[PDB]
């Protein structure tokens, strides 16, 4: 029923977010939390305003889209470090990948 959600001006004052430390193997995505609040004095769960970059390019997935997922999925090994920004602050997700297979 609703349909493009027009906006004021990107106002971002602060942020908070809460991410998780679990291991990935055989195909895995984890789920994250992301929440932000508006310099107006509210408050909303948006993950696609924040920005996911991790070294690995090729693991460095997000299904950030949704609404509020901010999930990542991997794809190679090793130790993919998981920086967000968005505004004034910033986190950051560990995830463990073992590709063993091709």
């Amino acid at each position: 029923e609703n349909i493009d959600i027009t906006v004021s001006a990107a106002t971002l004052s602060s942020i908070s977010i809460s991410p998780i430390n679990t291991n990935i193997n055989t195909t895995v995505s984890k789920q994250f939390f992301a929440v932000g609040t508006y310099s107006d004095g509210t408050k909303a769960d948006l993950t696609s305003s924040v920005t996911w970059s991790s070294s690995n390019q090729s693991q460095a997935k997000v299904s950030n889209a949704s609404e509020t997922k901010g999930l990542v999925t991997g794809i190679a090994s090793g130790n993919p470090t998981i920086i967000a920004t968005y505004g004034s602050v910033s986190g950051n997700t560990i995830l463990t990948v073992n590709k063993t297979d091709t």
